[PDB]
């Protein structure tokens, strides 16, 4: 069986989802699982296509050694077909994915389901500390994802 494909999804793909991808990439390295997983992140919207992640996101990832070259892009029908796990940040993201691609019925779910449910709050209107809070919330969810899938 081929490597498991994971796609993190938020609205703009410049804050929460790219941070989730950076953290995941870091964990794959520490656990020696780079040969078993593939990861990327995308947004439901197209407002930021082609842009790098938010400066606050880049800063926090650099602080934790989880930065990577990210380019924001918008989720496509191909993504829904190709990825095995479509992990969204909150319920609005979840409803939006299902609206455009009902075909993702079984594989899309809240990233925090790994910890029994919840939504990762949007830090866009906050400051660096809100971005750090998002980082650790995502870090906890992904360590659990790898314990169960790794
Ligand atoms: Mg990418």
């Amino acid at each position: 069986d081929r490597p498991v494909r994971v796609l993190f999804v938020c609205l703009g793909n410049i804050c929460r989802s790219p941070m989730a991808e950076g953290i995941f990439r870091k964990l794959l390295k520490e656990r020696g699982l780079e040969d078993r997983f593939e990861v990327d992140s995308a947004g439901t919207g197209a407002w930021h296509v082609g842009e790098p992640m938010d400066p606050r996101a880049r800063r926090v990832l650099e602080e934790e050694g989880a930065y990577f070259p990210h380019v924001a892009r918008r989720l496509t029908r191909e993504d829904v077909l190709a990825y095995d796990h479509i992990l969204v940040m909150d319920r609005e993201n979840l409803e939006e994915v299902l609206r455009r691609f009902p075909e993702a019925r079984g594989k899309v779910r809240l990233v925090l389901e790994e910890l029994g449910g919840g939504e990762v709050q949007d830090p866009y209107y906050g400051d660096l500390e809100d971005f750090r809070e998002v980082y650790w919330t995502l870090e906890a969810a992904l360590q659990a994802f790898l314990d169960r899938h790794g």
